[PDB]
C-alpha cells in the first residue's frame, strides 16, 4: 500500500460497506491506473473516479478522496453513500463534483466545496438528505457556472447575501423541494451577470413583495417561484423592463393577488411559457399579451379570472400549444376565434360559467388537426355534441362532464380512431351505445356516461374495449342484459351500472375481469343467482392502472332513500360545490366528501374493494367463496331474494366496514366467525328468517336493535337474552 494506491485501497476498506456487484473486485495491491472506475493522467496520478449507479453503500467521508492530489473529476451518483465530507482537511482540485441521488446529510460537506474546491465548475448535490442552513457562498471558486442543492432538507432562510455573494461565473442555481423559509424580498442578487437558470420552486418562502435587486439578471432564462408562501401582487411598472431573455417564468401556485399587470407584457418579447396557475389573481389577462407571439404553453387555471380576454387576446397568439384556464370565473360562450389556434394540442376550460354550444369549428382547415384533450367540463354548455368533433383524428380525451347537454352522441364521436377518455356524466345525453363500439373507433380506457338518459343495450361490442379501465353508466336508462362480453376486459377495474333498467342475470364471466375491485349493480331488474366466479381472482388481483385518477366518493347519513345518491364519481376539472346538484341531495345532504387521487389498498394479491347488488331479484344462495375476499370493505346484497344460510367462510371478510344482508330470506344461524370481523362498523341483518344466538364477540353487539328487526327468532344481546 503506497500514497495514492493506498488512499483508494483506505476508501473500499473503510467508506464502503458493501459492494454487491463487485465493482470494487479489482481494487487490490499490486499500478492502480487499471483499476475500475479509476482514470488517470499522462503523469499517471488519477485524474478521476467514476463510480456512478455501482449499488455502493458506505460513508463518504469526501476529504478521504480528495487528498488525491490530481483528482478533477468524481462521480459517486446513484449510490447508497451517507454522512459525508464533512471535516476539514487537505487541499482540493476538483472541476467537476456528482454527489446526487444518494444519502448525504452533512452540510459540512457542502461548506468544504464551497471553501477548499477552488477550480470547480459543477457541484451537483442533488437529491439527498441534506439538513441544516445555507452557510456562506463559494465567492473563492471563479470558475462555477452550476450548483443544483435540489431535493434535500435544507431549512432556515436564504441569508441575505448569499446569492449576491456567489462568483460572476454562476450561470445555473437550483434550490427546488427543501425546507427554506423567510421573506422572498431579503434576497439580494449582486450584479448577476451570468445566472441563466434560477429555481426556488417547493419551498416556504413568503412576504409580501419582490426582491428589488432580481431585475439585475438581465439573462435570466428560467425564473421559477412556484409553489411557494409568495403573497401580494405580481410587481407592476419597470420590474420586468431589463429581462432580455425571459424564456419560462413560474409564479405559480402561492399566495399572490390582484390583477395581472400590463407591464408583465414586458416579458413578451421572449416568453414561451407562462405560468400563473393556483392564485387569487382577478380581471383578465391585459390586451398588451397579444405581442406574445412566442408563447407556447399557458397557464392561468384555479384564479378569479374573467372577461372575453381568449378572444381579444389568446386567439391572437397562433402558436399556442396548451392553454390552461380552468377553475376561473369566466362567463360567456366559448370563443369560436379559439378555433384559429390550430397547433393547440389541449384546451381545458374546466369549471368556469361558459354557456353556449360547445365549439363546431375546431378542426377546418385541417392541414392536419393537432388536437390532443378538450375539456370543457363544469360550465353550463347546452345544445348538443357537435358531430364536427368527429374531425378531429387526435382527439384522445373529450370531458363534457356536468354541463347543460341534450340530444344523442353522434356516431362521429365514437368513431374518432384514437380516443381514449370519453367522459360526459351529468348531463341529458340520450340515444344509445352503438355497437361498433371499440371496433370502429378507439379503443377505450374510460366510458364515463353515468347521470344521462341514455337507452337501449350495453352492445355485445363492449367486449373489444380490451384498453377499458373504468366503465359508469350509472343512471340512465339501459336495459336488456349485461353482456357475458365484458369478462374480455382484463384491465377493467371499476364497474358501476347502478339505477338503470337492466335485467336477466350477472353473467358469471364477469369472474374472468381480472383487475375487477369495484361492481356496483344496485337498483336494476337483475334475477337469477350470485355467480360464485365473482370470487375468483380473490387472492389473485394486482393494482392497475385505474390509479392516479381524479375521483370524489359523497357519503350520506341515509338510509334507503339516499342509495344510488353521492358515492363514487370521476371528479377531473369540477368543483364540489357542483356536486351539490346531484339528484337526491335535500333528501340525502352530502354528510362528508372524500376527494384526491385514486389509489388501491393493497399492493398485490388484493380482492374486490367494492360489491354491490341490493335492489334487485336476486335469487339462490350466498357463494361461501365471497368470503375470500381478503380486501372487500362493501358488501350489500339487500332487498333481494336470496336464500340459505349465511356461509361461516364471512369470517375471512377481514377488511369488511360494510355487510348489508338484510330484506332477503336468509335462515339459520348468525356465523360465530362474523365475531372476528374487527373493522365492521355497519351490519345489517334485518328482514330475514334468521334464528338463534347473536354473536357474542367483535361487534355484533354493538349494533342497534334495527339491524336485527324481523327475524325468526335471533336471541342475546342486543335483544332478549337467550335464557328466557
Ligand atoms: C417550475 O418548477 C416546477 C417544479 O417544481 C415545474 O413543475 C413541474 O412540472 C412538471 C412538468 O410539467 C410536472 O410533471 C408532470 O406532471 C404530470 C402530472 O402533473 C400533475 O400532478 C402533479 C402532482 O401533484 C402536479 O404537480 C402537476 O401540476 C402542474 O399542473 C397544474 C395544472 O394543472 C399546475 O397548476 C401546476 O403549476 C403544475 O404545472 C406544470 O405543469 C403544467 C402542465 O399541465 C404546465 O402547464 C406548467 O407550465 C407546469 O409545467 C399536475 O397537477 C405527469 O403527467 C407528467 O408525466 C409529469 O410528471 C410536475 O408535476 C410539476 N410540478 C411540480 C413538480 O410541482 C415547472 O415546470 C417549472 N416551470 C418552469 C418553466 O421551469
Ligand atoms: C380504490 C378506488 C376505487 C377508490 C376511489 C380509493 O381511491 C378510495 O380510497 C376508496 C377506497 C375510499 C374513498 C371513500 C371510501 C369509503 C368512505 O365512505 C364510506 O361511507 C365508508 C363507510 C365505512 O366506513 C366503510 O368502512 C366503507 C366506506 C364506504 C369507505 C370504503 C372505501 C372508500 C370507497
Ligand atoms: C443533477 O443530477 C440530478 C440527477 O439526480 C439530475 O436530475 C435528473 O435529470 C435527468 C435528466 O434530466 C432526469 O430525467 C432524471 O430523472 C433526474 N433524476 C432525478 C432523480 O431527478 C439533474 O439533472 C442534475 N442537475 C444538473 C444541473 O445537471
Ligand atoms: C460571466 O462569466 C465569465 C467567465 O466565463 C466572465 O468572463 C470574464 O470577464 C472578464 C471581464 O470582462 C474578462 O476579463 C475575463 O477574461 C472573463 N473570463 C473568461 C474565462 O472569459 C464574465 O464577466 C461573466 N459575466 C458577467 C457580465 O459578469
Ligand atoms: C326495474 O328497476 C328499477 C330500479 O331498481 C325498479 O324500481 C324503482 O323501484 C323502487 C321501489 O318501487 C323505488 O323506490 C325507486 O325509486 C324506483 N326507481 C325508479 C327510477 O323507477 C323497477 O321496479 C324495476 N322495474 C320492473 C320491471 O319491475
Ligand atoms: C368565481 O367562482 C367562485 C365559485 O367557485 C365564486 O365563489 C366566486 O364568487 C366567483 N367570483 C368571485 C367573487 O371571485
Ligand atoms: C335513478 O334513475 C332515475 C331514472 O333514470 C332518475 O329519475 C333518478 O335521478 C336516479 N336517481 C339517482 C339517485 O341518481
Amino acid at each position: 500500500d503506497f500514497n495514492e494506491t493506498a488512499l483508494l485501497l483506505a476508501f473500499k476498506q473503510n467508506s464502503v460497506k458493501s459492494d454487491p456487484n463487485n465493482v470494487l473486485g479489482n481494487w487490490k495491491y499490486e499500478g492502480s491506473c487499471s483499476w475500475r472506475g479509476v482514470s488517470c493522467s499522462d503523469d499517471g496520478r488519477i485524474v478521476g473516479l467514476d463510480l456512478r449507479n455501482s449499488g455502493l453503500t458506505g460513508t463518504l467521508n469526501l476529504v478521504n478522496l480528495t487528498a488525491l492530489p490530481n483528482l478533477q473529476n468524481l462521480y459517486l451518483q446513484g449510490n447508497y453513500f451517507s454522512s459525508g465530507g464533512d471535516s476539514s482537511g487537505s487541499d482540493c482540485y476538483l472541476q467537476v463534483l456528482d454527489l446526487s441521488s444518494n444519502s448525504i446529510s452533512d452540510y459540512s460537506m457542502v461548506d468544504y466545496v464551497f471553501s477548499k474546491c477552488s477550480n470547480l465548475v459543477s457541484v451537483n448535490i442533488s437529491n439527498n438528505k441534506l439538513v441544516g442552513k445555507l452557510g456562506f457562498a463559494p465567492s473563492s471558486l471563479q470558475s462555477l457556472t452550476t450548483v443544483d442543492l435540489s431535493y434535500n432538507i435544507l431549512s432556515d432562510k436564504i441569508p441575505e447575501s448569499f446569492i449576491s455573494d456567489f462568483p460572476a461565473s454562476l450561470k445555473y442555481l437550483d434550490l427546488t423541494h427543501n425546507n427554506l423559509s423567510g421573506d422572498f424580498s431579503d434576497l439580494s442578487f449582486g450584479i448577476c451577470g451570468n445566472l441563466t437558470f434560477f429555481s426556488l420552486s417547493q419551498n416556504n418562502l413568503s412576504g409580501d413583495k419582490f426582491p428589488i435587486t432580481l431585475p439585475n439578471c438581465k439573462f435570466l432564462e428560467t425564473l421559477n417561484i412556484s409553489r411557494n408562501n409568495l403573497a401580494g401582487k405580481i410587481p407592476n411598472g419597470e420590474y420586468w423592463g431589463s429581462f432580455q431573455n425571459l424564456k419560462q417564468l413560474s409564479l405559480a401556485h402561492n399566495r399572490l393577488s390582484g390583477e395581472i399587470p400590463p407591464e408583465l407584457s414586458l416579458l413578451c418579447k421572449t416568453l414561451v411559457i407562462l405560468d400563473l396557475s393556483g392564485n387569487t389573481f382577478s380581471g383578465e389577462l391585459p390586451s398588451q399579451f397579444t405581442a406574445c407571439v412566442w408563447l407556447q404553453n399557458l397557464n392561468l387555471g384555479n384564479n378569479y379570472l374573467s372577461g372575453d380576454f381568449l378572444n381579444t387576446v389568446v386567439s391572437k397568439i397562433t402558436g399556442i400549444t396548451y392553454l390552461y384556464v380552468a377553475y376561473n370565473n369566466i362567463s360567456g360562450s366559448v370563443p369560436i376565434s379559439l378555433t384559429n389556434c390550430s397547433n393547440l394540442r389541449v384546451l381545458d376550460l374546466s369549471s368556469n360559467g361558459f354557456t353556449g354550444n360547445v365549439p363546431s369549428g375546431f378542426c377546418s382547415l385541417q392541414s392536419s388537426p393537432v388536437l390532443e384533450k378538450i375539456l370543457i367540463a363544469n360550465n353550463y354548455l347546452s345544445g348538443t355534441v357537435p358531430m364536427e368533433l368527429g374531425k378531429c383524428k387526435s382527439l384522445k380525451t373529450i370531458d363534457l362532464s356536468f354541463n347543460e347537454l341534450t340530444g344523442p352522441i353522434p356516431k362521429e364521436i365514437w368513431m374518432l380512431p384514437n380516443l381514449s377518455d370519453l367522459v360526459m356524466w351529468a348531463n341529458n345525453l340520450t340515444g344509445t351505445i352503438p355497437e361498433g363500439v371499440c371496433v370502429k373507433g378507439g379503443n377505450l380506457e374510460t366510458l364515463i356516461l353515468n347521470n344521462n338518459l341514455l337507452t337501449g343495450s350495453i352492445p355485445e361490442s363492449i367486449s373489444r374495449c380490451t384498453n377499458m379501465i373504468w366503465i359508469s353508466l350509472s343512471s340512465n336508462r339501459l336495459t336488456g342484459k349485461i353482456p357475458s362480453g365484458i369478462g374480455n376486459l382484463s384491465k377493467l377495474a371499476i364497474l358501476q351500472l347502478g339505477n338503470n333498467s337492466l335485467s336477466g342475470n350477472v353473467p358469471r364471466q364477469l369472474g374472468n375481469c381480472k383487475s375487477l375491485i369495484w361492481l356496483d349493480l344496485n337498483s336494476n331488474n337483475l334475477t337469477g343467482d350470485l355467480p360464485g366466479e365473482l370470487a375468483s381472482q380473490a387472492g389473485l388481483v394486482m393494482p392497475g392502472s385505474v390509479s392516479g385518477k381524479q375521483f370524489a366518493f359523497v357519503r350520506n347519513e341515509g338510509g334507503t332513500d339516499c342509495r344510488g345518491a353521492g358515492g363514487l364519481v370521476e371528479f377531473e376539472g369540477i368543483r364540489a360545490e357542483r356536486l351539490e346538484r346531484l339528484p337526491m341531495v335535500h333528501s340525502c345532504p352530502a354528510t362528508r366528501i372524500y376527494s384526491g387521487m385514486t389509489m388501491y389498498t393493497f399492493s398485490a394479491n388484493g380482492s374486490m374493494i367494492y360489491f354491490d347488488i341490493s335492489y334487485n331479484a336476486v335469487s339462490g344462495f350466498i357463494p361461501p367463496g365471497y368470503g375470500n375476499m381478503g380486501y372487500l370493505q362493501v358488501l350489500n346484497l339487500g332487498h333481494n331474494r336470496i336464500t340459505g344460510t349465511i356461509p361461516d367462510s364471512f369470517g375471512g371478510l377481514k377488511a369488511i366496514g360494510v355487510l348489508d344482508l338484510s330484506h332477503n330470506n336468509l335462515q339459520g344461524y348468525l356465523p360465530g366467525s362474523l365475531g372476528s370481523l374487527s373493522f365492521l362498523s355497519d351490519l345489517d341483518v334485518s328482514n330475514n328468517n334468521l334464528t338463534g344466538p347473536i354473536p357474542f364477540g367483535g361487534q355484533l353487539t354493538t349494533f342497534p336493535v334495527s339491524r336485527y328487526a324481523n327475524n325468526s327468532g335471533l336471541c342475546g344481546v342486543p335483544l332478549r337474552p337467550c335464557g328466557s
